[PDB]
């Protein structure tokens, strides 16, 4: 279990507000897992200055949300061979 | 294509409220489809013309919601010997 919440099956709804703040609150157990982003079925989002923040004890940090960020949000990590994916449904409050 | 609108991969969003109507809109492409209701993982639902009412232009009608009927709720249909799905998220604001 590399995330501390995980949502394999169903996803876990998330509210955003356009122009603010939107974390993907995917934290880890342990700070040698490794987390790629996803937006569904085809984005890959990397950690990247101020826009996008990774912080293992919180997730990830979208500084200001867009909506663009409305979706399917996807948390990746591998482990002892095995892939373990945790999903977010973003929408707007 | 039973399914008018037919979500798969992801479920569409659907905001509900405890002791309200809630609407799974499931709606079908002819009235003569036999269409199932159920919750994820383990419940079926079954329509009985009041409390929770059928209506192939709509989809399923239930008059008073409860927190049981929060969750991933699916409809299916078998047509032509194949079953299609499709998949809701209710939603507690
Ligand atoms: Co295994
Ligand atoms: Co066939
Ligand atoms: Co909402």
């Amino acid at each position: 279990r590399p995330f501390v919440e995980m949502y394999s099956e169903i996803p876990e709804i998330i509210h955003m507000t356009e122009g603010r703040e939107l974390v993907i609150p995917c934290r880890v157990t342990s700070p040698n897992i490794t987390v790629t982003l996803k937006k569904f079925p085809l984005d890959t989002l990397i950690p990247d200055g101020k826009r996008i923040i990774w912080d293992s004890r919180k997730g990830f940090i979208i500084s200001n949300a867009t909506y663009k960020e409305i979706g399917l949000l996807t948390c990746e990590a591998t482990v002892n061979g095995h892939l373990y994916k945790t999903n977010y449904l973003t929408h707007r409050q």
